[PDB]
């Protein structure tokens, strides 16, 4: 069985160094909330970046905390005008057997005006 | 076990609404013909939206439909010059044993052009 | 229990030729690598396609193999200035219980050098 787990965080200016800050951060909470012992358990992790964001390598702060056999893949956040600027978003693919309700999904920072 | 379902349906307009009405009819019809009961069954939906489509908010029809659980992520379809215009994709991780061949894929309006 | 099998493949040439090509021969690699004797072991698979490619229809490699039944889905990779030109990315979501350690990962061609 697999559980989504969805995590999003904002940076305050597009640096690469921001944006590996603020991924790690993101990353870990989200294991952190959801009580994730070993990444042994996650089967992959997909991460969306907005347009406003260049050098960005969310992938280098998963293999920072040792999610370096934990597959990864990151893809272009759709384009809204307006929306909500520069944004990591998370969605780790989690095998468990937690109830849908169960789940902690992840907010911070700026990203905390995403969720109603 | 995990088993994907896709889903196409294309927009007349670049509108917000013709956007959301179209995310909504096929989310329910893909729904509607893999007989699922409970959106606890599904692990995470991942949109995608063609560059040709603005404000578009797939996610708020999947919330308006009650999926406030279900964790989504919306990406930018690859832009192939000349590809279908106006198309809303999704793709359904769904916690089920049904057989690979029994899944049904909802292709709907101008998108059945998408199928051989 | 699902597991995440991670492919990257370069190409010469922006061609639908080359592409599909280069695709084709990624996606046997990997099955070949991790053993994987039928398509139905497949929940589903993710293609990346970065925006210096044009006409990228890696789906159309995978349909050539066979692949008719399995969901596939196709997003820009995130575009970062000077990042390895020209990379068809794959994520196949692997119906399995085979150990995180123990998936195999396949880089082929320039992609070799995005692993460490």
């Amino acid at each position: 069985m697999v559980r989504g787990i969805r995590g999003a965080i904002t940076v305050e200016e597009d640096t690469p160094e921001a944006i590996h800050q603020a991924t790690r951060e993101l990353l870990l909470k989200m294991l952190e909330a959801n009580g994730i012992q070993s990444y042994e358990e996650l089967a992959a992790v997909i991460f969306t970046v907005t347009e406003d964001l260049t050098f960005a390598f969310p992938a280098e702060a998963a293999r920072q905390i040792g999610m370096h056999r934990v597959p990864l893949l990151s893809a272009r956040e759709v384009p809204v005008p307006g929306s909500l600027p520069r944004v990591i978003r998370v969605l780790a693919l989690w095998n468990t057997d937690t109830p849908q309700d169960r789940v902690r999904h992840v907010y911070l920072r700026e990203a905390v005006r995403l969720r109603p």
